[PDB]
């Protein structure tokens, strides 16, 4: 039944995450966005239940697509997954009401616990962020 | 079933939040202390398996009783209730690893839902604290 985006610009990363998300028993779709563009441009159009968002990606971030959701005040639910461990992006994606925030040293079944975690109107933080 | 210990220094929240729980089908017992020292007894002497902690109490703070179950590593769920909204003790709770932080206006349904969360092994921070 989910319906999920996934923005990511690593083909090869982006590629891997949805065949896996697409194998889940609860999982009706997968969206493929490779920038921040591409994000909203599908926001616009397709209904989604969840996004999983990069951070670092090419002409707009993932943290830019998460502030256009608030500000056009969609309920999609937001999943930010990054490399990065940079105090600025975790406060912003806090600002902006993130729901979940998950670095890339985690794995793909913490990934999908996080997954059903926001779906039940939760959140998660990085505990290494939190720090 | 559950075996909770509340801590709070105002009898009669106290007293109240205690009977709403072990009016709770799966809570088994609810231990009570009215500071911080007492909580430290109670959990020197029987298994708790998730502590409902004040934070401005006589004698020691949740805030060091959280710091006390953590170093002696109980497997303990800790939950902070305070009307506070000071960033120092949210600061405090967090980098302890407190499980969920709770503000006082928030509902005994929320409060109720919230230990099920922690027991089911996720977090809980107030909103208003993330900022
Ligand atoms: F490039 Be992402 F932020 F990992
Ligand atoms: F006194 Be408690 F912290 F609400
Ligand atoms: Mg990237
Ligand atoms: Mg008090």
């Amino acid at each position: 039944h989910m319906k999920v985006l996934v923005a990511e610009d690593q083909s090869m990363l982006r590629d891997a995450m949805c065949q896996l998300l697409t194998l889940q028993p609860d999982v009706e779709s997968v969206l493929q966005a490779k920038n921040g563009q591409e994000a909203i441009q599908l926001l616009e159009k397709e209904s989604v239940d969840i996004a999983i968002l990069d951070v670092e990606m090419p002409v707009k971030t993932g943290l830019e697509v998460l502030e256009w959701i608030r500000s056009e005040k969609l309920e999609t639910k937001v999943v930010v997954v990054t490399t990065f461990k940079r105090a600025g992006y975790f406060e912003r994606a806090v600002k902006a009401g993130v729901d979940a925030y998950v670095l890339k040293e985690r794995s793909i079944a913490d990934l999908m616990q996080t997954l059903h975690t926001v779906l039940e109107g939760r959140k998660e933080y990085s505990p290494e962020l939190m720090e």
